[PDB]
């Protein structure tokens, strides 16, 4: 059982998961202590083991600034040091799949200082501090607050998980649990890195708030052309250059700037690199805390912060530092600024600090909106933010079943005059015939299906049904179509009761001397209200060619008088009723036909009229 | 999870991963993982199927891929492209948790090279118009599907790459009936199909006619869009037609016929479909059921036999497995026949070469509009296509040339010094300077720049006690606060320093706060700027020379005078804004001062300007 599994099952009372820079997660565990100063951090003498090794994970709280002679609201937040007794790496994707989900909804979720209040403080800082020469820029914290129910670290694991899957452009994504306090966050900004004497800082400032609909090229350009935003960045550049001038004898060298893209916002940024050989404790002490989260000049910024924030800061604007050794015993520092981070206590009470760099041309409502944008990804990580399930859609779907065939919706189990009658169904290459058989069956007929070329004894049946099919009914050069002409001529001649459907209805019309025409707009898969021998019916059509006539009755040699149901406007024929037969252009069997079985029954009843 | 890891390391040459729909509401997704031997029967009659057996548990026997060509078993015409009936014996079968599996699947470049449709949009539209006019319009039938093929080439193709596409598909696509990758040795299938072909469980047969397509806007689906779609006559007719056609098929395989339920909206990642279900009862042999249901009308047309005729007339190419069936054949715990089958649409066939074929069509009806049907094919292929070539993989907003340019502009016309390599970067050459810090570490930046000019430097605090004989120039630093606030102990102390320097004739350069105090000492008035100059670059006239300099100040000295005589000092020259009287710099007999920060990243040519300040301050020294 690796360390990460032990962390997952609560076997590690003190641990850290840190996703830095397959993406890998660093997994740490060991002993907690709370030393009294940065001087007293438990660091051993130098040793090179032949590989990189982390020694201490340290959380520096805002109050630590006492070590620099600066005033803070002292809230007792300890300097935390966790000895990296164990350290493994696990694949980010694998880890996340192992992490169980959890309800991490924030209860009684609100800011300690609301928008109107925060806006008044912003204005005050601009007028009374920047406007009286206290400095050029300042960051004033406020705190998003909430309560997790049944809090345990597993819930922090769940938030870490969503953060990893949803947030982008972070420098560190992490969850650090010390025993009494849990930190979860996705910070964009390193505090200070140190590798082989090369120190790096990352002054970040300037913020583009993504619209709900997503970032745009126009939005970004307008931001990159905003004087306020540009000045903001140069100011923290300058401030961080002072810091680098202090810890690095030859000073810093700027590179950049870059656009850091995150999930809800984008930032502008520069990098500063320089050389230093100072002790890591000194470097930490002397860089408390980045100007991007305090202000400038720094000592005056702490004064200003104390004047306008009634509460202490906890770890907000503080540092999480990984202190370690390279293969050859050289000092290494990877540290990040504790912003975009939640502090959770044993009770489940969640504090998320957030501020903004206030400048002489800051607009207060924007800075308010900027704080919302900054907490947005973390906040979503706690409380993540259907068309089918919409009542308009549910309604429109239900409408599809109104005014179509009831039969086909009835349970295939439970669904006189004709009961007992034997029918033969002749298939013209369209399995609509199988549907015709089922419906005739439901009327009490016994039924049998065969093909057009098959040789059949026509004494075993009371009524013959001439089925539908593809093609042009005028096409006697199609052997199948010619074959159907033969069948119908034979049925008519013999006086055998029959019902012709669609293609065969058409053929019958030709045989009786009624013209066939092609419809310009075909009637292929359409339900139509028609007068069927004096009764409104709604029926399904699947035809392109149609019989056309001006006559409502026609007298035909070798047959007798045939009644014709037609459209009076167009002359299009829907059905024939002859002395010994009936026919339909439409498909009674179709889902598009209403009361198909009734209609077929009336068709059959009529066809067998001279029998009795 | 050993069958899966073996699949992962090349140790199952023939396998399938199939993510099926079964799973109860509040359960992890699971993936079925199969492996065994490939065979190629000559017919459905001859599928390698054993006599009935029961083990007390469900068991899969065969995974079968039925190609379009197989329609010859029904006497229907087909362009014969040799696509074989493929049967894979389910020798091994395990299930893995989808999330764990997917995490284990390595990513890969699966970009499709030389990506194109074999029949382009204009061409395809002409074929669509033709079918409507010449087929539907001459009584061949009511509706028809005509295939075209999205084509491309995977580089360095191996099945790992197929696993990668399957992975993204699992992550991105929704509303699929099966999401799968099937690898036979010689051919690989990857897809996300929405449509079962036929299921069979305890004699209960089910089909799922789907047709009608709402294409999601690039912006995302809307309620209005859906309603407009659900009210479209073309689309609702389309679905009723395909319903009728599947009812016929069910009437043939089920003695008592089929029973309709629905309709429903199936929501996918890029589109939504309307759908019905039909259920019924049958006891036919699975081979007979597969044979008689070749192939769904939703992907062929109607009437079926005429549809195959129409398809043959308008497609040059054979269909491969497009519109075919992927069938899991098996037994329930007590020996009854089991069938789970899916329609091979929204699927890629990859050959051993890496060449990829994705068949796609649309249901053509009398009121089809040809350009819409073109767009419909794009929407249908869109999820799969994205599984190969994701959108997020494309260039970042940040890499846009307007952004690259605006960032680059931030470095024009500011301090070159701070961008120069740190180690890196006559007349002041020997000179020793003392920098007095007034609570602003701009002093460390002044030190660096002075140093770069050849001065030796030392930084101290305002309250520190020093021997000034050890230095040639003193620099009186900047800091916070109001320069008129002589009741502030720090500010009082700056006044004392400057009085002392002036009185001693000791060369000095005053910066910002100290520049301001020096102005007070010389009798020049101090004011609060209405608009503060805190963090700003400004072009100024500095003793007759245009400079661009960085300001960090709120208060300023003001005067009408360009030069003034001051008692105990001498003649002081003043560089000021001629419009407002704001003082930027002083040049005295023994000193110089600046309101601005020469050392700032906002100042152009800072070191030069410092050098000139220093050069001037020391002008009486020898
Ligand atoms: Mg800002
Ligand atoms: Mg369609």
């Amino acid at each position: 059982r690796n360390l990460f599994d032990r962390v997952l099952h609560g076997q590690a009372p003190c641990f850290a998961l840190i996703a830095r820079s397959r993406a890998m997660i660093d997994v740490f565990a060991g002993a907690v202590s709370y030393p009294s100063s940065l001087a007293e951090l438990p660091l051993a003498a130098p040793t090179a083991t032949g590989a990189d090794r982390q020694e201490l994970l340290v959380m520096v709280p805002y109050r630590q600034l006492h070590e620099r002679g600066f005033k803070t609201h002292d809230d007792g937040a300890p300097l935390v040091a966790i000895t990296c007794d164990e350290h493994e790496t696990v694949s980010a994707q694998l880890a996340l799949a192992a992490i169980p989900d959890a309800d991490t909804a924030l209860g009684e979720r609100h800011f300690d200082i609301d928008d109107e209040a925060y806006a008044e403080i912003v204005e005050r800082v601009i007028t009374d501090e920047i406007g009286t020469g206290a400095g050029s820029n300042f960051v004033i914290k406020r705190t998003l607050e909430g309560d997790l129910d049944d809090y345990s670290p597993a819930k922090a694991l769940a938030v870490f998980k969503r953060l990893m899957r949803r947030e982008v452009g972070a420098y560190w994504i992490f969850v650090i649990h010390t025993g009494e306090r849990t930190f979860v966050g996705a910070t964009p900004e390193r505090h200070l890195t140190l590798h082989e004497g090369c120190a790096t800082m990352n002054p970040i400032s300037g913020t583009y708030r993504y619209p709900q609909s997503g970032p745009t090229i126009d939005g970004i350009n307008a931001f990159l052309g905003d004087r306020k935003e540009s000045d903001e960045l140069y100011m923290v550049l300058d401030e961080e250059l002072k810091m680098m001038a202090r810890i690095c004898p030859a000073g810093g060298q700027v590179t950049g700037p870059h656009l850091r893209e995150m999930a809800r916002l984008a930032h502008t940024e520069y990098f500063i690199v320089g050389h230093t050989e100072a002790d890591v404790r000194d470097l930490l002490r002397e860089t408390m805390f980045a100007p991007t989260v305090t202000g400038s000049p720094i000592e005056s910024a702490t004064r200003v912060i104390a004047r306008h924030e009634r509460a202490g800061r906890g770890y907000y604007s503080g540092i999480a530092a990984l202190i370690g050794r390279d293969a050859r015993g050289g000092r290494t520092l990877d540290s990040a600024i504790l912003i975009r981070t939640a502090e959770i206590d044993r009770a489940g009470h969640v504090r998320i600090g957030v501020g903004s760099t206030l400048v002489r041309h800051s607009d207060a409502v924007s800075e308010v909106m900027e704080t919302h944008a900054k907490v947005a990804a973390l906040s979503n990580a706690f409380d993540p933010p259907a068309l089918g399930q919409h009542p308009s859609v549910q309604a429109a779907l239900r409408e599809r079943n109104e005014g179509i065939a009831d039969f086909w919706f009835r349970p295939y189990g439970g669904r006189a005059e004709l009961s007992g009658c034997r029918a033969l169904i002749v298939d013209a290459e369209d399995h609509f015939t199988a549907m015709i058989a089922q419906q005739l069956s439901s009327l009490g007929l016994a039924t049998e299906v065969c093909g057009v070329h098959d040789a059949v004894d026509l004494a075993r049946y009371d009524v013959v049904v001439m089925g539908p099919g593809p093609g042009d009914p005028s096409d006697a050069g199609d052997p199948r179509i010619a074959r159907l002409y033969a069948w119908l001529r034979h049925l008519i001649d013999e006086g055998k009761p029959f019902m012709a459907v669609c293609l065969s209805h058409q053929i019958l019309n030709a045989i009786l001397g009624i013209p066939l025409v092609r419809r310009e707009v075909p009637n292929q898969g359409i339900q139509v209200e028609i007068d069927l021998f004096g009764q409104r019916e709604r029926v399904g059509f699947y035809n392109t060619y149609v019989a056309q006539t001006v006559r409502d009755e026609m007298d035909v040699d070798g047959v007798g008088t045939v009644a014709i149901s037609r459209d009076p406007r167009t002359g299009e024929v829907h059905a024939l009723r002859g002395p010994t037969f009936s026919s339909m252009q439409f498909h009674a069997e179709s889902v598009l036909t209403v009361d198909g079985p009734r209609i077929l029954g009336e068709a059959i009843t009529h066809a067998i009229r001279r029998e009795k």
